[PDB]
């Protein structure tokens, strides 16, 4: 098995870099994270912030989730992420991804305890 929050990690982590390094940064992180294993993941979200920075988003701004529930948390301040959706000619088991850098607050759904980020609901 794997955790929640090792598998939060594993999906939307990415410390090593800053900002979406170019355009081959989706289809290779997609893929080396195993998001491409059972099917292309439609949209993927990767934080480039610590992860002491991304756990003490817990503590932050409390909001409602997408699916309706309460624990769900906005980052007091934007956050360097990147966005990779995929593309047209991205068909399975060759799936294909557009890398899109930006600076936003994330969503995440926090639980646990101690209480870590278990699911990225959005970035806003």
């Amino acid at each position: 098995k794997e955790t929640a929050a090792a598998k939060f990690e594993r999906q939307h982590m990415d410390s090593s870099t800053s900002a979406a390094s170019s355009s081959n940064y989706c289809n290779q992180m997609m893929k080396s994270r195993n998001l491409t294993k059972d099917r292309c993941k439609p949209v993927n979200t990767f934080v480039h912030e610590s992860l002491a920075d991304v756990q003490a988003v817990c503590s932050q701004k409390n909001v409602a989730c997408k699916n309706g529930q309460t624990n769900c948390y906005q980052s007091y301040s934007t956050m360097s992420i990147t966005d990779c959706r995929e593309t047209g000619s991205s068909k399975y088991p060759n799936c294909a991804y557009k890398t899109t850098q930006a600076n936003k607050h994330i969503i995440v759904a926090c639980e646990g305890n101690p209480y870590v980020p278990v699911h990225f609901d959005a970035s806003v």
